[PDB]
Formats: C-alpha cells, structure tokens, sequence
C-alpha cells in the first residue's frame, strides 16, 4: 500500500512505545534496510503485514488488536499530517462520511493510480442503524475497519457500537458489519 499507511504504523508505534521499540519491530519485520518510508510511493501489501506481524510479537499483542488501534489512529493521523480538508470534505456525520468513502477514494485515486481502494456499501436499516459491506483486495483488515469506525465516532462525538456479522477470511464473500450509533 502507499507508504502513507506504513508511515502511519511507524508513527503510532514510535509515539506509543518509543523508537527503540519501533527500530526493534523494524529489524524483526526484516525491513532494517528501508531507511524511511515514502508517503506517495506504492509498496507491496506484504510490507505492511510484516510490520503488523512483528509488532504483534515485539509487543505481545495480537495482530487483530493492533489493527483496531491503527484503525482509530489513521483517522487522526491523516487529518493532522496533510489530509484534514480531504477528510472534512467527506461529511459532518458518520453515516454521511461512510457514503462518501467510495467517492472520497475515487477522488484520491486520481492523484495516485496504483491505489487499490475498498468498496463500502451501506443499507441504512434505520436512523441509528446501518449495515456496512466492506469489500477489499486485501485480507485480514476487518479489525482495522473496526478501529476506523470508532475513530470516526470520536471525530463526530458520536457513540457507536460496531459488531461484525460476516467474515471474509472464513469463506463468506465479504465482511459485513452491523452498526448502531448515538
Ligand atoms: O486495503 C483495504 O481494503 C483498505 C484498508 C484501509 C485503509 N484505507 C482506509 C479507508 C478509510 C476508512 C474509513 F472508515 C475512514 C477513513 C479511511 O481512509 C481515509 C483516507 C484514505 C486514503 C488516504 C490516502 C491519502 C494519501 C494517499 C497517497 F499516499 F497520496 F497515495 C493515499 C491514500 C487518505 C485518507 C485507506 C487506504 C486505502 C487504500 C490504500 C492503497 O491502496 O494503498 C491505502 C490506504
């Protein structure tokens, strides 16, 4: 994925656990070569997973867990580090922002074509409930979506309960989440 995701992981770990740890996780992930990640450069999705795997061991936490944390962090990180207005242009509420993703990503891919964006459909069951379909060319990032949602919940001071009712990794076509929100 574009370096942007890898810098984010690095920024989070470093900020929460110091460079010593980050350097460690980097060496273990077998990436002690890469002196630094380039934001607008396309890397092999495997580069990210390796960082997730190494961070899992080095921190004694499970991948799925860190992915949740990274989900939340991403929403904050992007607004700060050069993507505030892009995010601001996505809406003034969770439900709206989620409908804008497909648009938002298209909007982004234009600048960066090697972008392989996921699809996000939404059936608004009610005015406080919606069903989210997450479709991706990657595997094992459902947990990050979980974090992403909560991050959006904080961004719009909205209480939100997210629970996953279908999992790709277990055969099912694609991940599906059920969402309740204040
Ligand atoms: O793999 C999957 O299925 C998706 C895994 C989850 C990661 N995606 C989160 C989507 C999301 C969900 C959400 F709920 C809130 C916010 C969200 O993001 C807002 C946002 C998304 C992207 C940029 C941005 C900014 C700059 C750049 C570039 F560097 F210039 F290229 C590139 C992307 C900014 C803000 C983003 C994503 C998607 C594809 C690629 C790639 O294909 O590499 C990289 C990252």
């Amino acid at each position: 994925m574009y370096g942007l995701v890898n810098k984010a992981i690095q920024d989070m770990i470093s900020k929460h656990h110091g460079e010593d740890t980050w350097e460690a996780i980097k060496q273990k992930a077998g990436l002690e070569d890469i002196d630094f990640f380039v934001g607008m450069e396309a890397y092999s999705d495997d580069v990210t997973y390796h960082l997730v795997g190494a961070a899992s061991e080095v921190l004694g936490k499970p991948a799925e867990e860190l992915l949740i944390a990274f989900g939340e962090y991403w929403v904050t990180y992007t607004s700060e580090e050069g993507y505030g207005e892009l995010l601001a242009s996505a809406g003034d509420s969770l439900p709206e922002f989620m409908e804008n993703l497909d648009n938002l990503h298209a909007r982004v891919g234009l600048s960066f074509p090697q972008l392989r964006p996921p699809a996000f459909e939404c059936q608004h069951t009610s005015s406080k409930s919606m069903e989210l379909h997450y479709q991706s060319t990657r595997a094992g990032l459902a947990p990050m979506v979980l974090g992403l949602l909560h991050g959006l919940g904080k961004r719009f001071q909205t209480k939100v309960e997210v629970t996953q009712t279908a999992f790709r990794e277990t055969g099912e076509d694609h991940d599906i989440f059920s969402i309740k929100y204040e």
